[PDB]
Parts: C-alpha cells; sequence; structure tokens
C-alpha cells in the first residue's frame, strides 16, 4: 500500500587536469530512484525507471534503466530539474522532479547532493 521512493543525486568535482579533451564537465553526477533507508530496495514493486534530461544531453535525453539499481551516471556543468518517471510493476506512474546538486567541496570525492522524498499511495 504505501511506499517512500526517494529520488536523490551523488557528485563528484572533475579537476581540471583530469578533464577529456572534448568534455568541458566540471562534475560526474548521478541520480538514484531508491526507498527509504530500512528498505532501500525498491525492484520488487518498480518495474523501470525513466529520467528525462536536459536538452543539452540530446539525442540522449531520454534514458530508460529496468534492472536495479536505477541509477544514472552523466558528466555536466550545470543543475537543472531532472523528471524522473517510476514505473510499478502492478500499479500505474508517477513524476517527480528532482532539482539536481552539484558538489561544492571540490575534493574530487563524490558527495550527497540532495534528496527529493515522496510518499506514494498505490
Amino acid at each position: 500500500v504505501k511506499k517512500t521512493i526517494v529520488v536523490g543525486n551523488v557528485s563528484k568535482y572533475i579537476p581540471p587536469d583530469k578533464r577529456e579533451e572534448n568534455d568541458q564537465s566540471t562534475h560526474k553526477w548521478m541520480v538514484y530512484v531508491r526507498g527509504s533507508r530500512r528498505e532501500p530496495s525498491i525492484n520488487h514493486f518498480v518495474k523501470k525507471v525513466w529520467f528525462f534530461l536536459h536538452p543539452s544531453y540530446k539525442p540522449n535525453d531520454l534514458v530508460e534503466v529496468r534492472e536495479p539499481p536505477f541509477h544514472l551516471t552523466r558528466r555536466g556543468w550545470g543543475e537543472f530539474p531532472v523528471r524522473v518517471q517510476v514505473h510499478f510493476k502492478d500499479s500505474k506512474r508517477i513524476d517527480i522532479i528532482h532539482n539536481l546538486k552539484l558538489d561544492r567541496t571540490y575534493t574530487g570525492l563524490q558527495t550527497l547532493g540532495a534528496e527529493t522524498v515522496v510518499d506514494v499511495e498505490l
């Protein structure tokens, strides 16, 4: 019946020397869809997830993940709203907007950006 869905992102700063010749991206970010802290795995009631990205990611601005974990990894230089559509196995689809937050430690280590928490009724 009642389930918690968390859409979050981590990111790491890419130091200037470690950036690819043809890629001016400052960060590598990962958006994730998980359950509660108590039940992080959502594979048993989530069929797949669609990630709707910023137009700059065209033609790959819509990414489908059907196999857990429900993660998307990309490089970028900007914060934008990531639209996440979660498809449930029994019943139905819900849209979650996650405002991507990029690392400001500038350590080059992966840090938690932000988490968007929603309660779904099913």
